[PDB]
DNA sequence: AATGTTTATTGGAGTGTTGTACAAAAAAGTTTCCAGTCAT
């Protein structure tokens, strides 16, 4: 909408609305980043978040995007990881058959590599980590 | 228009889990002060 409060008039008008019955909604995506910042002692971030697409007229679409697989049994505890689901399919780096061809792409009609230079750069990085920053850089 | 709430804010105001000694009661080791012998 539009109106803005704070933490808690805005907090508690967001837990009041998702549970009206007799409002129709939209198909929402919610994409979310970097979720160890939000971490608190209470661990009341992360545990009501879940528990908000999991009611009746609620179409929230949660990203939870983070980085290792293992974060909802280390740092998050049980009801965090209980109200959640094992539904975490991790990304593999890419393979070094797969930067040769994303960079080559990027120069489909630039005559200005050769074909040695080219694999070799993409050879460094894929032993690295196979991070996609580290080749194009 | 003449007030008074909010609105974070903030430096206190404690807070509890830390870590580095701490002071023994033992654990060692350290020969021990005669013992025996032997003679005369």
């Amino acid at each position: 909408t539009g109106q803005k409060a704070t933490a808690n008039h805005a907090a508690e008008l967001l837990a009041k609305q998702f549970c009206t019955r007799g409002s129709p909604q939209e198909t929402t995506v919610l994409l979310v980043d970097e979720l160890d910042l939000l971490w608190t002692h209470k661990q009341d971030i992360m545990y009501n978040l879940f528990d908000w697409p999991t009611h009746k007229e609620a179409r929230l679409v949660v990203l939870a995007i983070a980085n290792t697989m293992d974060l909802p049994e280390r740092i998050m505890m049980n009801r965090v990881s209980s109200r959640l689901g094992l539904t975490r399919m991790c990304f593999q780096p890419y393979t070094y058959s797969q930067l040769q061809q994303i960079l080559r792409s990027r120069l489909k009609h630039l005559k200005a590599f050769e074909d040695d230079a080219i694999q070799l750069v993409a050879r460094k990085v894929a032993a690295l980590s196979g991070d996609a920053r580290r080749c194009l850089d």
